[PDB]
């Protein structure tokens, strides 16, 4: 019982682009760009589409970097999140009524204002590692348990 999602991190050598969601799921937190995958759409095309819809950026090359399954206790649907990374983009990040994008220096990533799981896997992403993860949450702030391992193939 899992639903596909995408998550894209525009990660350059000294900085990463994050977006502050204004409403809905995860509002008030800095996050990568993504959302649900459409019927008849590949996960990668879904990731490219969501990056444009949410950030206004056009991605050329996308690299798979991780897979993370999220469980929210009491919610039937598991989120199967396919994480991607890019250093090659076109355009300038667009602020919209839904999203406020901002570039962060790598030593200044706002972990306290991000989903709690990011403190676990962002260190791997920053060191160009690939990973498989699972996080069980109680509500939106508490991680009850988790698993996270590095992999050669996502
Ligand atoms: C539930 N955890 C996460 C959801 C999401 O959209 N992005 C994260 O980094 N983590």
């Amino acid at each position: 019982a899992s639903r596909l999602y995408t998550l894209v991190l525009v990660l350059q050598p000294q900085r990463v682009l994050l977006g502050m969601k204004k409403r809905g799921f995860g509002a008030g937190r800095w996050n990568g760009f993504g959302g649900k995958v459409q019927e008849g759409e590949t996960i990668e095309d879904g990731a490219r589409r969501e990056l444009q819809e949410e950030s206004g950026l056009t991605v050329d090359a996308l690299h798979k970097v991780g897979q993370i399954v999220f469980e929210f206790v009491g919610e039937p649907e598991l989120m199967d999140v396919h994480v991607f990374c890019t250093d090659s983009i076109q355009g300038t990040p667009v602020e919209s009524d839904e999203m406020r994008p901002c570039w962060f220096q790598l030593d200044q990533i706002p972990f306290k204002d991000m989903w709690p799981d990011d403190s676990y896997w962002f260190p791997l992403l920053l060191q160009k590692k690939k990973f498989h993860g699972y996080f069980k949450f109680q509500g939106q702030d508490t991680i009850l348990d988790y698993t996270l391992r590095e992999v050669d193939t996502v």
